[PDB]
């Protein structure tokens, strides 16, 4: 599989990309989606709003978006980053090892969904004004009886 980063219809792929030297950039519109798979040490830069964004099966690949009107997706996926200019509804990570998202004063609330993944670290800039402040993201339940009711719970 040669290197791909063709636009088919209202979809951006860009697949088997190994050690990228020079960041890869992408100039879409609010109509389309991107999906990114196969890929290793690589940084896809997706400049204006989109519709999606898709991180699949990578290893070291950094996506720095503006913004996506439905979110983000990250599915098997390790050593991932994500980088938010202005914002988007949620991130979903699943099966991925060891992810960093960098959130935007404007996507501050964007929610974040994990399952089946590790070493996820979610950084809001609400320290010194506008200053990352790691959140290392728990991967641990507990669930049990007590008092009457069998409650669920992350562990602290």
């Amino acid at each position: 599989m040669p290197p791909r980063k063709e636009l088919v219809g209202n979809k951006w792929f860009i697949e088997n990309y190994e050690n990228e030297t020079e960041s890869l950039v992408i100039d879409a519109n609010k109509d389309e989606s991107i999906f990114i798979g196969k890929c290793s040490q690589v940084l896809v830069q997706i400049k204006g709003k989109v519709n999606a964004i898709s991180l699949s099966e990578t290893e070291s690949c950094s996506v720095v978006l503006d913004s996506s009107i439905s979110g983000m997706d990250v599915i098997k996926s390790n050593k991932f980053g994500i980088q938010v200019n202005h914002s988007l509804p949620q991130i979903s990570i699943d099966k991925s090892d060891g992810g960093n998202i960098y959130l935007s004063k404007e996507s501050l609330n964007t929610e974040i969904y994990t399952s089946c993944s590790t070493a996820i670290n979610v950084n809001l800039p609400i320290g010194e004004d506008d200053d990352y402040v790691e959140f290392p993201i728990s991967e641990q339940m507990k669930h049990s009886f007590a008092d009457g009711k069998f409650k669920s719970a992350v562990f602290e």
